């Protein structure tokens, strides 16, 4: 499992992963990716 | 926002919140509650 939340800083619609991943790393998470249907940027890190 | 993940220890279908909240506190989260449709026990804590 991972601990997950929505990015505070990622702007725009989440289309591809790397821009979201990078925003999430800037927010002190280890990764990020797009939510499937709503296209939010979700940040993840170890619990 | 909070950081959220699925409980490792909560047994059974999540029907009511307090049993899930208790399991999540035992896993070093600050709260927990039932996922709406799938009835998982989800734990939460500050990011
Ligand atoms: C009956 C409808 C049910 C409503 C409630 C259904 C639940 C709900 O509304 O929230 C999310 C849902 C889909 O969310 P979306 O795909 O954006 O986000 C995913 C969703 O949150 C999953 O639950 C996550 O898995 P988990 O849980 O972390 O394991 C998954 O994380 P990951 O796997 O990507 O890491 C996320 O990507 O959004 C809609 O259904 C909009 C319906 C559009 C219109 C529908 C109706 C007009
Ligand atoms: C257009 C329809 C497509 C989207 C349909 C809806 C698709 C969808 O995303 O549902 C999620 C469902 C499990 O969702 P479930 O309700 O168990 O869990 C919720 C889900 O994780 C939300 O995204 C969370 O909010 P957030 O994101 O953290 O803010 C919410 O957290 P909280 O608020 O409790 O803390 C959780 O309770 O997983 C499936 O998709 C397969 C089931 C299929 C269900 C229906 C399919 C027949």
């Amino acid at each position: 499992r991972e601990c997950k939340t929505e990015s505070n800083t990622f702007p725009g619609i989440c289309i591809t992963k790397p821009p979201c991943r990078k925003a999430c790393i800037s927010e002190k998470f280890t990764d990020g990716h797009c939510s499937k249907i709503l296209r939010r940027c979700l940040c993840t890190k170890p619990c």
